[PDB]
């Protein structure tokens, strides 16, 4: 039940990825010491729906309170934007955006060193970001999933790093989340063989410790067991006939927007 998309729905894809992305570029200025998640959430709203003419497939989904999702520090995902929460020195951040422009998702998320990088969460981010580029490079038509989920897997773990189990990349399309599920390590029940057309997204969350997450009592709140970093990017892509094409690309990705495998 892998939705293939055609070129008319490709084509609203790379809207949705563009606005998503876009997303992402607009609020980098506003993410500074000081600054509260409350606040950020509430210029990416406004940005999406007086701007971009969009909505966001985050707000109300599951009963999810915010517009985007912010993650500091140790927490792993679903950070929930809130004004006594100030970013400063030193954090990493991730912000995660998912809009529906005309019926069709783009799902993307970066990480935001604030102020000084530690050394530390320079590594971690860096390190996190070559895993999502590097299975960004083996996207084709005929190569399996696992084989992406155990090539990521490994890089990560080689730095002394863990790969967060719960949490997988999706088919994504008219559907927020569709077939198929993209897990970021190894596991034989792993069995799709990708396809000119396949739409989904591809997202690592990379601790620094160990691979076991909690949740908070807010029950949305994700956090490493061991409160060690942790960080995560995200980028929708399309399996296009000899490799892939990244549809969230922002300005400052440094891997080409088509990547292709063809002589
Ligand atoms: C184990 O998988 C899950 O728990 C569910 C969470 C439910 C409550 C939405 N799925 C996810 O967390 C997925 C994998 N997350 C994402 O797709 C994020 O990329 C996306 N932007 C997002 C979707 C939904 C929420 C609440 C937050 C972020
Ligand atoms: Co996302
Ligand atoms: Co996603
Ligand atoms: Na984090």
């Amino acid at each position: 039940a892998i939705s293939i998309k055609t070129p008319e729905d490709i084509e609203k894809m790379r809207v949705a990825g563009r606005l998503a992305a876009e997303v992402l570029e607009m609020i980098e200025p506003y993410v500074k010491p000081g600054v509260s998640t409350g606040e950020l959430d509430r210029i990416c709203n406004d940005y999406i729906v007086n701007e971009q003419h969009a909505v966001s497939a985050c707000l109300g989904y599951h009963g999810y309170p915010k517009s985007v999702c912010i993650s500091i520090n140790e927490v792993v995902c679903h950070g929930i934007p809130d004004d006594a929460k100030l970013l400063k020195d030193g954090d990493i951040v991730n912000i995660d955006v998912t809009v529906i422009k005309d019926g069709f998702h783009g799902d993307t998320s970066k990480m935001f060193i604030v102020g000084k990088p530690t050394i530390m969460g320079e590594r971690l981010c860096r390190i996190t970001q070559e895993s999502l580029y590097l299975a960004l490079r083996m996207v084709k038509p005929g190569i399996n999933l696992r084989e992406i989920g155990a090539a990521i897997q490994k890089f990560v773990e080689a730095e002394g790093f863990s790969v967060v189990r719960e949490y997988c990349g999706h088919g994504i399309g008219r559907g927020f989340h569709e077939e198929p599920q993209v897990l970021h390590y190894d596991s034989r029940e792993t069995n799709v063989v990708l396809k000119p057309g396949m739409t989904f997204t591809i997202e690592p969350m990379v601790n620094a410790g160990k691979k076991e997450i909690r949740t908070m009592k807010d029950g949305w709140t994700v956090k490493t067991k061991d409160r060690s970093l942790s960080a995560q990017y995200e980028h929708t892509i399309v399996v296009t006939d000899n490799g892939c094409e990244i549809l969230t690309l922002r300005k400052d990705d440094t891997i080409p927007a088509i990547i292709s495998h063809d002589e």
